[PDB]
């Protein structure tokens, strides 16, 4: 029967089909060494003369990479194995030959190759493994929510209406000269399931006009934005908490083979699977900051009421072994839908949540604002025409309650969980400002 | 303890609280009658003078609609009842009243209406039942695949390559005058993951330019696009006639509530739970529509080598009790990746699913070219500009296998599963091509 390597264990010592690629080949004496590549693994096959064909064994010889084959063997056990198994091949069959040499052959290449042939490179065993683990948190997600009693609620793509300014902004050409926006959250269309449904969260794309090529931004990815009625600030920090805990933790138990392959440590996501995430007021924040870049010049100091830059999270970050929430920060620096602290006019109830060894923000989040006064003000506050959030503002008009909710970057979170060097590693076909291909 | 209606049978003799909102009132007597939605149910609700203060009978007279409560009482079991069961009252307290009039009150409104107010209608009984629905589907993908060994794998949105012919495809400005389309469909991408992990599945937004308002058409829907490698013709209809059973065999097992809701009649989806599809060549099915089309005269006839219309598609699908498939139509009016049929030149192995009631397509797949050669001319005779598509000959060159896949239609899918007249309905926030709002 037809197998696959990623269940090679429950067929020892029984005849197998496989069907794959051909990873690498060494051939010496009489003997041929083979790592097969199937999809779901890598396995090793020796072919050894007497035991097949001479049509066969002469054909091993001529087997350039990623030839397509169909291989039948027994398998056994090995502890000197990739996975502590192999295959002992009696009869092979070339579905194809390679039309010219394989790009990505035994020599070190640049990632902006690597990126290039993006469509081959995602075969090999780095990208394998990441691939596998966004699986991982992808189905995760899901199984979470819908415990929960949380309802997936898909928010609109094009949309009219801005979520987080004016300034990064793509248009759509619709038809008869009409024109949309690309959504960069979809939040505001969360609020509205919120009100209908109690506890909603959206997964799709996202699209910032982002005109950077850092190791975080890219200007599309995928964005999951919960949102509850009758939430708070306090309630919504500690389900952040709960998700993430559990995305590592689901991580850790199904996905450790993965984490082996791309060389993290376990032991370095364990706190963050247990909870307990540290916490800092913005201003108990900025001023760490500024210890830590009076001890380090490489450290930037950040003045009060400023907004923080990548060095600083990274430094804060690094302070913790696990991820750390910064709570209330000033109103002018963060976005009209934020409610007011209560005790003191200048501070949103907001948060962050940064990701530990340097990697910085994952989450954002707040508390909204359920008056309806209070809402129109900060629009135009803001310079926002009112017409096009007049839908928004019915939410207030009717059944207004008090709700919160975030947005988690998925790239961002595979990308530390993964421990990769940019968030382009982590999606398959990554969009940044100068790399549109393929 | 505070609970959810949805989960008030075991909260039975017992004090709870509810959040959530005043669906109807009534007030006669010395008795309010109430329901009561909070996003996961309604429920009844009972205010009896004495057992209440006056301070609180008062003011549950004065109640609007979409009004915002606080509820505390002891759950009972009573048979006359929406689930089976009610609140009895003891205290109340308001969260907000409505700002104006509720705009959707018990009169009879027109879809116009309702749908121009799409944020506040999701909240009633309806929509509720077919958002729960999508959400059950969503959730159902995820596991059927995981099951199987699948990997999820997102394919971009952003693309500069076609996929279902130049005449519909918007266009997105990006940076220093470059431009990108909006994605019609991720195949392209999702072969390249097949190649990778053998076994892959998109699950994402598409975009098509559809200039019309029939009922099965949107500008933005949402498709489910799998993609296997060595997988076949016939292999890849078994996979669909699989997925489709479960999809419709958990909607009926877990969401039968829901379907109660809506009105549709379970004995009608049942036939279609439970696999042994039938199949017809696009000869055969051109001959069956030509003898509705002479019995009929509503029904079209159709000229053989001529596409399908969705009247013959309708008339089509009608004569069976599940869903039908129609496979091997002629190449000059398919897609340009689609594979030959061996024996006969005119045709190429491709199917088109349809679901059942007058519904029509649900899924369009085929097997894929995999010779490289035949791909080249076959790019070129559709007049497609060859280096658009170079990374796409790249599968060919190396480790190319033959391999199947198809694309789900969410929004179609759910329409026909709820019994919906339009697709507008079956998304939270459509997006047609005179409605852009909200
Ligand atoms: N529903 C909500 O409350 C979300 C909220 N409206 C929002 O969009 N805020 S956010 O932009 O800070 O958060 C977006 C998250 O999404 C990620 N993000 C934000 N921008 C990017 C870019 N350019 N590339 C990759 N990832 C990005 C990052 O992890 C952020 O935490
Ligand atoms: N991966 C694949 O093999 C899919 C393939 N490239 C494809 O796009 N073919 S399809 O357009 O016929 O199928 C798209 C499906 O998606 C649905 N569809 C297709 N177009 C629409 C519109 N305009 N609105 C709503 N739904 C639509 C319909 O159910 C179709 O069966
Ligand atoms: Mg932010
Ligand atoms: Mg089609």
């Amino acid at each position: 029967m037809r197998v696959f390597i990623d269940e090679i264990a429950r067929h020892v010592d029984q005849e197998v089909e496989l069907r794959g690629w051909l990873y690498q080949r060494r051939s010496k004496g009489k003997i041929h060494f083979l790592i097969l590549r199937d999809g779901t693994g890598f396995l090793q096959a020796t072919v050894v003369q007497g035991e097949v064909p001479e049509a066969v064994f002469r054909e091993a010889d001529h087997l350039p990479q990623e030839t397509a084959l169909r291989v039948w063997g027994r398998v056994r056990e090995d502890r000197r194995a990739p996975g502590g198994f192999e295959l002992a091949v009696r009869d092979l069959q070339v579905v194809s030959r390679p039309q010219g040499e394989y790009p990505i052959g035994p020599k070190e290449h640049g990632i902006d190759f690597l990126m290039d042939h993006r469509h081959l490179w995602l075969r090999h065993r780095r990208p394998f493994a990441v691939m596998r683990i966004r699986d991982e948190l992808e189905r995760a997600i899901h199984e979470f929510f819908g415990e929960r009693g949380f309802l997936r609620f898909d928010a609109p793509i094009l949309t009219p209406s801005a979520v987080e300014g004016t300034t990064e902004l793509f248009e759509v050409e619709l038809f008869d000269g009409e024109k949309a926006y690309l959504s960069q959250s979809g939040q505001l269309y969360a609020e509205a399931g919120a009100l209908a449904f109690a506890k909603v969260y959206t997964f799709g794309p996202t699209f910032r006009a982002e005109r950077s090529k850092t190791r975080r931004h890219l200007l599309e990815f995928w964005m999951v934005e919960p949102e509850v009625a009758f939430m708070t600030h306090e309630e919504n920090m500690a389900l952040q908490e709960e998700l993430v805990s559990f995305l590592v933790a689901r991580v850790l138990e199904r996905r450790s083979r993965e984490l082996e392959m791309l060389g993290r440590d376990p032991k370095a996501l364990e706190p963050a699977a247990e909870g307990h995430y540290p916490r800092l007021t913005y201003k108990e924040a900025v001023a760490l900051v500024n210890r830590i870049a009076q001890e380090d010049p490489e450290v930037p100091p950040l003045p009060y009421g400023e907004d923080f830059g990548a060095p600083h999270e990274a430094a804060l970050s690094r302070r913790f072994d696990r991820p750390v929430f910064v709570e209330r920060y000033p109103a002018r620096i963060k976005a009209f839908y934020m409610e007011p602290d209560p005790e003191d006019p200048e501070l949103v109830l907001n948060d962050d949540l940064l990701a530990p060894e340097g990697y910085g923000e994952i989450i954002g989040g707040s508390q909204r604002i359920h008056d309806l006064e209070l809402l129109r003000r900060k629009i135009q506050e803001f310079g926002l025409p009112e017409e096009v959030y007049d839908w928004y503002l019915d939410l207030r008009r009717f059944g207004s309650v008090p709700h919160s909710g975030f947005g988690l970057g998925l790239e961002r979170t595979v990308a530390w969980i993964c421990g990769l060097a940019h968030v382009r590693e982590a999606i398959p076909f990554p969009r940044m400002y100068t790399r549109m291909r393929p």
